[PDB]
């Protein structure tokens, strides 16, 4: 019914306590790890992970990237950059989306390409949280 | 009497308004910015900004490093990661103290002490501004 979640970074403990589920952008895919999930070990993608308190609340905090790992009873996501959507800001994104959507239409190459479409990915998913927080 | 300080990351605006004084860690050392202080454009060395908002208020901002930037009647201040002296965890920054203690004991050169010893700032930096803000 419930297991027990930790989400860190290296300064800060983003939270702590019992969750119904959580939803992170795994390395396969979208992952939704529930009370009683097999042991896994996973790295992050750029996004963000929906955090499913008790009670059916949610929190929404974005995921520059990290690792995720399920184990018996805990679950613990050790991220890079973390941000929680009520903090991230919309001009700032938005900014961001400008400078690699311009990045793109200067690829001299596809090395320098994958570079701005990463760069695009990372703004993409912070306007999505952005957006997720709002409702 | 005042002036406007911009304190933003590559992802949040973590302040935006009219302070009277503000005192960053600056490439030279630690720095305090004034109304009408002369145009500067400097490195922040991971550590602190403390800012005095109007009426004698402080707010205390941890900073990894960025860039400061003072201008006629505005400031800037460009942060690499930007943490809320609110939002840090002693448990986490004193688990970073002691992975840098052990980094240094463990020096088997003066190239990954230096690193080791750049480790460590970091971590007292966050010990200070997490008891400058419980005052």
């Amino acid at each position: 019914s419930t297991y027990h979640l930790d989400v860190v970074s290296a300064e800060q403990q983003m939270f702590s306590g019992l969750v119904e589920k959580i939803q992170v952008t795994g390395s396969e895919g979208e992952l939704g790890i529930y009370p009683g999930h097999a042991p896994l070990l996973t790295a992050i993608k750029p996004g963000m992970i929906r955090i499913v308190k008790q009670h059916g609340h949610e929190e929404f905090i974005y995921l520059s990237g990290g690792i995720l790992e399920v184990q018996p009873g805990n679950v613990t996501v050790l991220a890079d950059t973390a941000i929680r959507g009520q903090d991230l800001d919309e001009a700032r994104a938005m900014e961001a989306k400008r400078k690699a959507e311009e990045h793109i239409s200067s690829s001299h190459g596809d090395v320098d390409y994958a570079q701005a479409s990463a760069e695009l990915a990372k703004a993409i998913a912070q306007l999505r949280v952005i957006e997720l927080t709002k409702k």
